[PDB]
């Protein structure tokens, strides 16, 4: 099985000039939790906005280029990252914008952070189709002295 996890600002952003400008550690906690023990796919962009290995996953990138760092797997196509994931329950594919695009069609779950902030963006997390999608679990939250921004968990399934 295939899920997609991300946090999207309003308008579907997901980032500007290769970051994330917002912090959100409760969401952060939410991705780690959600994340641990699976292996996650990232393109490089993301590889280097990240900036390290994420502990206690397996890494694996996307890149048409070899690898520059032997701690990840480095793979160069959608079939190659899946088949470097073994025989797993769950993939956590981890973007960014074009991996999310590419990955899309194959998920069946979708783990979404909406944060209601209004942020310049350069990346876009697909446009999907809400009839295919069915919400079975989600949760607000205000703002409070750690989060500046009310933010809502979704989980979503393929119908
Ligand atoms: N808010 C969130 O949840 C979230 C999550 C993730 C990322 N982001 C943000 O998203 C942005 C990065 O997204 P992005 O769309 O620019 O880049 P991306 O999807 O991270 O990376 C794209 C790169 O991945 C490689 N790639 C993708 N598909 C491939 C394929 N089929 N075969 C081989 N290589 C492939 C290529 O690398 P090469 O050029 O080396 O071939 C491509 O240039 C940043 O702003 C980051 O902060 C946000
Ligand atoms: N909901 C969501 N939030 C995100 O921040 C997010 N980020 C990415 C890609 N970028 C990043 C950037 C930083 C870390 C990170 O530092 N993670 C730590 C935090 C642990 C914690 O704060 O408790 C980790 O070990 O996962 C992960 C992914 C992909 N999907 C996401 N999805
Ligand atoms: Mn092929
Ligand atoms: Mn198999
Ligand atoms: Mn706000």
């Amino acid at each position: 099985m295939i899920s997609l996890i991300a946090a999207l600002a309003v308008d579907r952003v997901i980032g500007m000039e290769n970051a994330m400008p917002w912090n959100l550690p409760a969401d952060l906690a939410w991705f780690k939790r959600n994340t641990l023990n699976k292996p996650v796919i990232m393109g490089r962009h993301t590889w280097e906005s990240i900036g390290r290995p994420l502990p206690g996953r397996k890494n694996i990138i996307l890149s048409s280029q070899p690898g520059t760092d032997d701690r990840v797997t480095w793979v160069k196509s959608v079939d190659e990252a899946i088949a470097a994931c073994g025989d797993v329950p769950e993939i956590m594919v981890i973007g960014g914008g074009r991996v999310y695009e590419q990955f899309l069609p194959k998920a069946q779950k979708l783990y979404l952070t909406h944060i209601d902030a209004e942020v310049e963006g350069d990346t876009h997390f697909p446009d999907y189709e809400p009839d295919d999608w069915e919400s079975v679990f989600s949760e607000f939250h205000d703002a409070d002295a750690q989060n500046s921004h009310s933010y809502c968990f979704e989980i979503l399934e393929r119908r």
